[PDB]
């Protein structure tokens, strides 16, 4: 699940492995997929 990662992974797919995080660590990860597809990346 590296960074470049989370974007590769689509949100659906993100949102698959996320399937565990508490509510408090999806939304860590909900904000830097958001970031790349943003960034050069």
């Amino acid at each position: 699940l590296t960074d470049e990662e989370l974007v590769t992974m689509s949100v659906r797919e993100l949102n698959q492995h996320l399937r565990g995080l508490s509510k408090e660590e999806i939304i860590q990860l909900k904000q830097r997929r958001r970031t790349l597809k943003n960034r050069g990346y």
